[PDB]
């Protein structure tokens, strides 16, 4: 009939239903398995179900395709929650947005993506939020140091990329970094990609147990903020109260 474009959304609300929407890469025969779980403590046992890394010291390669789109002349928002319930030592917690040309059964560390975004932890020296744009054959990393969350709780990560070559990074629905694409990377069409068609979780973990949930790819900042409050905002207080109840035990 005669609104925000929701290019991709995943909340894992239909039990085993997610297996049809996500594809495991067969590039290697030893990739780790994601399992559906809400972990040992949660805000809501059912709502907080997400994809959890289940095997230590493994590479992960799982991806979801969606009807392809271009962000040309549009704002692009990529958002998701990451919960390092295990008290992570070293491991990725970022997503990669690929063009539709990706063969999902062959996705691996070298697969050509458009944008990579999210937290990476590797001991005390790396607690950072990556913001990477693939530009003219190179993966260009942000020149700002954005500290990521390293506790056991669910955190919302949001990247906003605007058609005026500006961006914003939010953690828990609050701005943590912003600036211009020309200023914050060493590169007017910089922001735009002809095609996005796959969101991938392509990463390494030593201590596994991270849970990913509430993925959203949209062209509207205000909608991503509302969805953020409907997901992460609903989890927050009750999840903390449950862990506090358990810590005392
Ligand atoms: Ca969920």
């Amino acid at each position: 009939g005669s609104e925000p474009a929701v290019y991709f959304k995943e909340q894992f609300l239909d039990g085993d239903g997610w297996t049809s929407r996500w594809i495991e890469s067969k590039h290697k025969s030893d990739f780790g398995k994601f399992v559906l779980s809400s972990g040992k403590f949660y805000g809501d046992e059912e709502k907080d179900k997400g994809l959890q890394t289940s095997q230590d010291a493994r590479f992960y390669a799982l991806s979801a395709s969606f009807e392809p789109f271009s962000n040309k002349g549009q704002t692009l928002v990529v958002q998701f929650t990451v919960k390092h319930e295990q008290n992570i030592d070293c491991g990725g917690g970022y997503v990669k947005l690929f063009p539709n040309s990706l063969d999902q059964t062959d996705m691996h560390g070298d697969s050509e993506y458009n944008i990579m975004f999210g937290p990476d932890i590797c001991g005390p020296g790396t607690k950072k939020v990556h913001v990477i744009f693939n530009y003219k054959g190179k993966n260009v990393l942000i020149n700002k140091d954005i500290r990521c969350k390293d506790d056991e709780f669910t955190h919302l990560y949001t990247l906003i990329v605007r058609p005026d070559n500006t961006y914003e990074v939010k953690i828990d629905n609050s701005q943590v970094e912003s600036g211009s694409l020309e200023d914050d990377w060493d590169f007017p069409s910089i922001y735009a990609y002809d095609n996005f068609g796959v969101l991938g979780l392509d990463l390494w973990q030593v201590k596994s147990g991270t849970i990913f949930d509430n993925f959203l790819i949209t062209n509207d900042e205000a909608y991503a903020e509302e969805f953020g409050n409907e997901t992460w905002g609903v989890t927050k207080a009750a999840e903390k109260q449950m862990k506090d109840k358990q810590d005392e035990e």
